[PDB]
């Protein structure tokens, strides 16, 4: 399998997944004295009105929430995409300590961490079928800065010890989702990558600009999950990001001035 240590770290990954070395890798290091402004990016439409949180699993490599795709209930529209993407899962990467945890960096600075929203485009019927796409996922990338509480991830924060180890899962449902969200959607977009396996270049990136504050207790909190199961040696689940790839002839869009 793989995951963050030495040996199956981000470098191995290429083994399994030759896209590894692809020319539209994610995450990417945003530069903003490089990034373009686009004054016809749209705003970014988030609808979760009537989202339909199912379970949080800690999957052994990050904890994540899935969501009920089936139908139309919180999708992402607007900014550089055309058509609905429905929200299926969020996962989190976090740091170890204060100064790294995220996967895109800003002008070489990382976040304690990344909340990833995955979106898939309604147009592939459905999520395994859409990350066949380059344009099947619609990816929401919002970076963690140490704050004030998040009431949002307090949600998570109180669930956290049900899914201390890998393969551990609890009821997740009338999870909102906006909770998670900063007040500007202004964003940054280019096209890349999953950052996990099998980092299929499928994915229309969406990072905003402002990041979610959360407070010391909570990412102390988030530190203390498990990359190994129960009853094997404690492995804390922290620095589970990729770091940044190769950019390429790619470009970065800003929304915003």
């Amino acid at each position: 399998h793989w995951g963050y240590g030495k040996h199956n770290g981000p470098e191995h990954w290429h083994k399994d997944f030759p896209i590894a070395k692809g020319e539209r890798q994610s995450p990417v290091d945003i530069d903003t004295h490089t990034a373009k402004y686009d004054p016809s990016l749209k705003p970014l439409s988030v609808s979760y009105d009537q989202a339909t949180s199912l379970r949080i699993l800690n999957n052994g490599h990050a904890f994540n929430v899935e969501f009920d795709d089936s139908q139309d209930k919180a999708v992402l529209k607007g900014g550089p995409l055309d058509g609905t993407y429905r929200l299926i899962q969020i996962h989190m990467h976090v740091g170890s300590l204060d100064g790294q945890g995220s996967e895109h960096t800003v002008d070489k600075k990382k976040y304690a961490a990344e909340l990833h929203l995955v979106h898939w485009n309604t147009k592939y019927g459905d999520f395994g079928k859409a990350v066949q796409q380059p344009d099947g996922l619609a990816v929401l990338g919002i970076f963690l800065k140490v704050g004030s509480a998040k009431p949002g991830l307090q949600k998570v924060v109180d669930v956290l010890d049900s899914i201390k180890t890998k393969g551990k899962s609890a009821d997740f449902t009338n999870f909102d989702p906006r909770g998670l969200l900063p007040e500007s959607l202004d964003y940054w977009t280019y096209p890349g990558s999953l950052t996990t396996p099998p980092l299929l270049e499928c994915v229309t990136w969406i990072v905003l600009k402002e990041p979610i504050s959360v407070s010391s207790e909570q990412v102390l909190k988030f530190r203390k999950l498990n990359f190994n199961g129960e009853g094997e040696p404690e492995e804390l689940m922290v620095d589970n990001w990729r770091p940044a790839q190769p950019l390429k002839n790619r470009q970065i869009k800003a929304s915003f001035k």
